[PDB]
């Protein structure tokens, strides 16, 4: 059973890197409608990079070979296009580190490119060097769109919380890999004026701080909060700082306690037709918006972390809440995956979807599903922490609704509405998280235990980043 599951996303994974080899390499990702190739990161290769952790994992030697040999020819001085400071971070950094920590031990025996293998962090090495200069503020709180080439930017004011707050993890691991306190550095300074929230209005409950932070001075610009897009990996990587070395990151922990409880106390919602369900909610100024994201579904996933970790049932019991909120989006829809966005305000529910909220808990904003992880990813903690059956299967559940929807004869396409048949139509585009999350999470839901699975309580020897590119913890 499991081990035919765990086979069988091998295949829909192989069958989208054939597809990419096909008509794409060595471009950032394959356009799966017209079978062709596109370049959204900047033209290093971005789904070659991004699927190596899970090729590793997979125990798909062909494929990490391929992808190494790529890796030692790319020029990271060189981009015709602007430069996002954290898409570059958490796909391209994090996807070659994670690859060294995995090759430099728990896959050891995998191949014999050890040259290429040390490349790995030489060219992490080379990528932050090149990228550096945007931290060169008068806070420390970076521009996120930079030119590599004449160091300008677009010219910003303010830099977003989710932006300048999911950096952290993969700088502060290349300085402990080279022994150049430097990268450490310039991101934990920016992540200093995230952990002491200044002006106080700008933190209307403990933890729970505003979306927009001056890169003049540090101090935040707005008061709005929430766990969506902009925001959301911030709290994410609160905790896993902490698991990454709890001696150094305590105070990181302590500030992500703090978000949770207050989160539980104010953002918690249930829709009025369905009160059995659990959604998190926006807030400004007193006033709190009933709508969320796909994105925002990692939510459950970070509650069980830090749950299991510290010991706290009442984390784990809210964090399964918010599971089956999301579950709940996906079993609702004709295809069986979940939108993009939705709500569920009593005061605005379309006439049309009247009916649907009514039974569902909720209504449609955006139909489209671009391949996204953040709900698989949840799915696979709560099973991880709680040992129950119930949360794997709904891995699989969500997995074949993919396979059967969004598969074309190249790889995978996004698609316009989750609640039409087929999914009403594809868009040409496939996304690199869709071989290092999508492939990822749902092999190891069915796969062998090993270091790389994700533990309970303090057991853990890895820790995932924001794009499931697993990092060792420290010493
Ligand atoms: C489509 O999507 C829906 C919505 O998510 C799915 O239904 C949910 O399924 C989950 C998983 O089973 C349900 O969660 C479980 O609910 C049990 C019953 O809870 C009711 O009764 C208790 C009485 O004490 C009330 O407290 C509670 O408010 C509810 O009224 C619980 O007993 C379960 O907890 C036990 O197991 C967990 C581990 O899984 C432990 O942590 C607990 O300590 C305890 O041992 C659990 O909470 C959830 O209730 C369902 N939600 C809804 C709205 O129905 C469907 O399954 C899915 N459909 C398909 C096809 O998959
Ligand atoms: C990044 O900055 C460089 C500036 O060095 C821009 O490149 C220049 O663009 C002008 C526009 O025609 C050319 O005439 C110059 O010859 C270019 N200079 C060099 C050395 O290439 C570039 O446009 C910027 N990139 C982006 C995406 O805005
Ligand atoms: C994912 O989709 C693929 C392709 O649609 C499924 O594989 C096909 O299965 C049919 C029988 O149902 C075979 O006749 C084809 O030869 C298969 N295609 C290829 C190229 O392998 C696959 O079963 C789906 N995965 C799951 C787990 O449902
Ligand atoms: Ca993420």
């Amino acid at each position: 059973s499991n081990q035919a599951k765990a086979d069988a996303v091998k295949e829909a994974f192989q069958h989208a890197w054939n597809g990419y080899m096909k008509y794409a390499f060595p471009h950032d990702e394959l356009t799966p409608v017209s079978n062709g190739h596109a370049d959204s990161r900047n033209g290093w290769g971005a789904s070659a990079v991004d699927a190596l952790s899970t090729a590793v994992i997979m125990g798909k030697a062909d494929v990490v070979n391929a992808i190494l040999e790529h890796v030692a020819d790319i020029d990271f001085s060189k981009t015709s296009d602007t430069v996002s400071l954290f898409e570059t971070t958490i796909r391209y950094l994090a996807g070659m580190l994670s690859g060294y920590d995995l090759l430099q031990g728990p896959a050891k025996n995998l191949v014999d490119n050890q040259d290429l293998i040390d490349g790995l962090l030489d060219q992490s090495r080379n990528l932050a060097d090149v990228l550096k200069f945007a931290f060169d503020t008068p806070s420390g709180v970076p521009y996120n769109n930079i030119n590599i080439t004449s160091h300008g930017n677009d010219g910003a004011t303010t830099n977003g919380l989710a932006v300048t707050g999911t950096l952290v993890l993969e700088w502060t691991r290349l300085s402990d890999l080279t022994g150049d306190e430097e990268y450490a550095k310039l991101s934990q300074k920016a992540e200093s004026y995230l952990l002491k929230p200044q002006p106080s209005s700008s933190e209307p409950f403990p933890g729970l701080v505003g979306s927009s932070i001056n890169i003049n001075d540090g101090q935040f610009a707005d008061s709005r909060v929430s766990w969506n897009g902009g925001d959301d990996s911030f709290y994410e990587y609160l905790i896993k700082m902490y698991v990454y070395d709890p001696k150094r990151f305590e105070t990181y922990k302590d500030r992500w306690v703090l978000a949770a409880e207050s989160t539980i106390k104010h953002l918690k919602s249930h829709p009025k037709s369905r009160p059995d369900l659990t959604f998190l909610s926006s807030y400004s100024n007193r006033n709190y918006d009933l709508s969320s994201q796909h994105l925002t579904c990692f939510d459950g996933g970070s509650f069980l972390l830090g749950g299991t970790v510290l010991d706290r049932q009442d984390f784990i019991d809210f964090g399964l809440e918010l599971v089956d909120g999301c579950e709940a989006t996906y079993n609702s829809t004709l295809t069986k995956i979940g939108p993009d966005s939705w709500g569920w305000d009593p005061k605005k529910v379309p006439s049309d979807q009247k009916e649907f909220y009514e039974k569902a808990g909720f209504y449609i904003s955006s139909g489209s599903y671009v391949l996204r992880p953040e709900v698989i990813e949840s799915f696979y903690y709560a099973h991880r922490v709680t040992g129950k059956e119930i949360y794997r299967d709904w891995v699989w559940n969500a997995f074949v609704a993919i396979n059967s929807t969004c598969r074309t004869d190249s790889g995978f396409a996004a698609v316009s509405d989750v609640n039409k048949a087929n999914g009403g139509s594809k868009y040409d585009n496939q996304e690199s998280f869709l071989f290092a999350e999508v492939m990822k999470y749902s092999y190891l839901a069915h796969s062998e235990d090993a270091a790389w699975q994700v533990q309970k309580g303090g057991k853990n020897t890895f820790v995932y980043n924001t794009e499931a590119h697993p990092i060792s913890v420290a010493r």
